[PDB]
């Protein structure tokens, strides 16, 4: 199908026999399910995201069935805030994002899909994360007025600055919005912009 970007993007998996709901979301490298028990060996391992590190149970070569379409891959259990669906299985049901409906660039999810973006007068390099409610950048000296936010992942929260109505470019395409200025480990571009720049999931 065909997903865009105004509600997040939720689907039904099957995984184990059982159904869970999961998000698909292509700033996660990897598929992190809430704890549950599967059957098979497991190995301890460690990741992280906007917050921190967790702890997870790693198992390989798990059968996981994605809104109808079948992934065979690595699926990471442990107390992650959401179910999420990462590159690793993304890739083997052939889910790309897309601009513009598929009119503009199509971005494959082998590696991290990151782009340029101009912000601020300045250009950095961020991740497009259709896992993100909202864009975080990466401390940077933003003049105007913000309020106070506090916003999580994976780790837990983080303090940011909440700026309204900035212009931000993305790989040339004009969008204005709300930004969130901390210290996230990588810049990145949520659904509020991402909207705004007509990006689609399709698989």
């Amino acid at each position: 199908p065909q997903i865009t970007l105004w509600k997040r993007p939720l689907v039904t998996i099957r995984i184990g026999g059982q159904l869970k709901e999961a998000l698909l979301d292509t700033g996660a490298d990897d598929t992190v399910i809430e704890e549950l028990n599967l059957p098979g060996c497991w190995k301890p391992k460690l990741i992280g995201g906007i917050g921190g590190f967790i702890k997870v149970r790693q198992y390989d070569q798990i059968p996981v069935e994605i809104a109808g379409h079948k992934a065979i891959g690595t699926v990471l259990v442990g107390p992650t805030p959401v179910n999420i669906i990462g590159r690793n299985l993304l890739t083997q049901i052939g889910a790309t994002l897309n601009f513009c409906g598929g009119g503009g660039p199509q971005i494959t999810l082998w590696k991290r899909p990151l782009v340029t973006i101009r912000i601020g007068g300045q250009l950095k390099e961020a991740l497009l994360d259709t896992g993100a409610d909202d864009t975080v950048i990466e401390e940077l000296n933003l003049p105007g007025c913000w309020k106070p936010k506090l916003i999580g992942g994976i780790x837990g929260f983080i303090k940011v600055r909440q700026y309204d109505q900035i212009p931000v470019e993305i790989a040339g395409h004009k969008a204005i919005g709300t930004v969130l200025v901390g210290p996230t480990p990588v810049n990145i571009i949520g659904r509020n912009l991402l909207t705004q720049i007509g990006a689609t999931l399709n698989f």
